[PDB]
Parts: C-alpha cells; sequence; structure tokens
C-alpha cells in the first residue's frame, strides 16, 4: 500500500 509521513 501506499505510505506518507508528515512530520
Ligand atoms: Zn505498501
Amino acid at each position: 500500500g501506499s505510505n506518507q509521513n508528515n512530520f
């Protein structure tokens, strides 16, 4: 699956 990390 697609992953996004918004630190
Ligand atoms: Zn994946």
